[PDB]
This record gives C-alpha cells, structure tokens and sequence, in this order.
C-alpha cells in the first residue's frame, strides 16, 4: 500500500489542535524528527490498506521568518517534504492569514485549504465564496458540516504522486537557509553569550 | 535630499537616536507608496543636508504586520541612500535576522549596536570589528559614547553610491509585492468583510 504525510499548517490560535485531535482520534504521540530538535505531535491513520501520518506543525506568521517556530516549520518542510500541506485558516481573520497560504503556494507544494470557524465568521457578516477563492488559488478550499467534503479533498490529494515537488520546495527555502548559516557563523565567531 | 532610513526592531533606541540626530526638529510627512505618515528631519553631515526618516520598528522584513508592509512600501518607492540599522546589543542573537534580511535586499547599510553597556553588563561580548569584517558592513557600538564615530561612518557611507543599487532593492522586494497583489485580488473577488453595524 501507500505511506504518505500531511503537514498541518497555519497561523497560531486557529483551532489547529482540535482539528488535529479529531483527525487522529485522540491517539497522537510525540516524536523526534530529522532536521529539528523539538518534539512534534503526529498520528497515523489507516485508510483501507494505505497509511497517512499527520503532523501538527506549530503556528507561524511568515514562512521566510526567523522565529524559533518558523525555523522549525521550514527545517521540517525542507527535510521531510510532506505529500500534502493541509493549511488551516481562521475564517474570521481571513485578511490577515492569507499571506501564509500564498507563501506556501509559491513553493509549488500540494495544498488543500480548510477555512475554519465559518459560522463565527458569519456572525460578523464575513462571507467567503470558497469556489471563487479556490479557482483564483488553483487550490481546493473548504469551509468548516463541510468536514466530509474536506476529507474527500484530503484523500484525493494523497492518491497521486507529485514528481519534482521535493526539489522545488528545497530550492525555494534556500535564501532562508543562507541567512541561518550566516547567523550561526557571525554569532559563533563574533559574539560571546553567557 | 540624500535619504537615511532608520531601521530596526522596537525598543532599540531608534526614536531617541532620531531626535538627537534631527535636533528635535522632526516633522510628520507623506511619502510615495504609503498611506501612513512618518517622522523625518534633517542633519548636516559634512557639507550636505541629509534627510533622516524614522521607520516603525519591525521584527521581520517579509512579515505582514501593518508596520512591516509600511517599511517594504517605503523602501520600494523611496530607496534610501543609506539604511541605518539599529540593533539592541542585548538581543544580538534575536535581532541579527532583520539585519541579514536587509543585507539580502542589497541595501547600502551601516550597523549601530545600541545598548552596548547594558549588553556588557550582562556579560555579552561583541567583537564589532570581526562582525563588520564578516558582514562587510560598517558596525559601530553606542552606549552617549560612540555617537560621533557613528555620524562619521554615516557620512562616509553616503560616498560613492553603488550603480544599480535602487534597481536591485526594488527587484528583491517585488515577490513580497506579488503576494500582496494576490491577497488584494482574492479578497476583492471572493471575500466580503463588512465594516460595523
């Protein structure tokens, strides 16, 4: 059968854990990954004779930033190029959070977008046309009860290979790694911290 | 008429340095490419009057806070002759990234390491000559002390402008502008966000 990985990605405080715990049925465990030293929650799911591992990556603001979390996410993506990036956006904060999605899109990753808290957003009169957003992005977009339709898009995206994706992704993260390398070099060489 | 953009994270002493540099004679002003107002004034460096602009403190050059959009738009449409980058010496590990992001733009830069006595008090030692050698950017330390040496470095940095510099800076900023343009296009077509009532 197949073995594939989903990276759950978005900005912080976006309901990511809850969706994660639902998707992995509460049975996620912590684990150590190559390229990073922090521990991450992941859970494995059997679908027929196929397996998918879902990893909850910490919320971040800029894919090309240098906070600890952003470095973690970038190193994880570089070293463990997931088969699908599942990007969770907060429907109520859509204007602020689109930037992360678009940055990920620029890597040419395989992406599905879940617009979370769609009801609460309606209460502020916020309406999103999923179909039009989807056609502009050329990425599937689902509003969360929408769960079933999302799952359908998730499993669909896992059935096909993405030849050359890993090399595209690594390439597009290069300018950030050059900066990290400069930083280590300069600090090691020119700065003493107690 | 030659422009110096003060760039740095919040709480790096930028505004106190600004006020000292412009004699408290700063005024608010409008600039091409931005919808907000900025403080700017003049300083006599050598024989030329130079305009100094205080950009709001930011954490990430490629982030999407309001202040980070302002900085990028200002820089794109008003490429300074010098970016005067102020880092807090006590946070050198956490602030170096903003400097290196600006360096990647190919801006003309001078670095000032402020709060140098505070850093020394906490046992943080910075070899500014070494750091300068490694960056290939002038680096000077401020406490009061270091101010005149800083102004001299700024003056020299305005000599011999590098041909093609502005064109390179704009180019390096336009992927950020493509993301922003995509955001605008998508919000207008697919999202309704009503103001209150």
């Amino acid at each position: 059968g197949q073995f594939k990985r989903i990276a759950l990605l978005g900005m912080p405080n976006t309901g990511k854990s809850t969706l994660f715990n639902r998707m992995t049925g509460g049975a996620a465990r912590v684990g150590n990954w190559p390229g990073i030293t922090v521990e991450l929650l992941s859970g494995k799911i059997l679908l027929g004779a196929d397996m998918v591992e879902i990893i909850d990556l910490p919320g971040i603001y800029d894919l090309h930033g240098f906070s600890d979390d952003e470095q973690v996410v970038r190193h994880f993506l570089h070293d463990n190029v997931p088969d699908l990036a599942l990007v969770i956006l907060n429907a109520t904060q859509i204007e602020r959070q689109m930037s992360l999605l678009l940055q990920l899109k620029q890597l040419n990753m395989n992406i599905v977008v879940l617009l979370n808290m769609s009801d609460e957003a309606k209460q502020y009169g916020i309406t999103i046309d999923s179909r039009k957003m989807s056609e502009l992005l050329q990425i599937p977009v689902f509003q969360l009860t929408g769960y079933q339709e999302a799952l359908q898009a998730v499993t669909r995206a896992l059935r096909y290979p993405t030849p050359g994706m890993a090399e595209n992704v690594r390439t597009q993260l290069e300018q950030d790694e050059h900066i990290e390398a400069e930083m280590v070099r300069i600090l090691k060489s020119a700065v003493q911290i107690p």
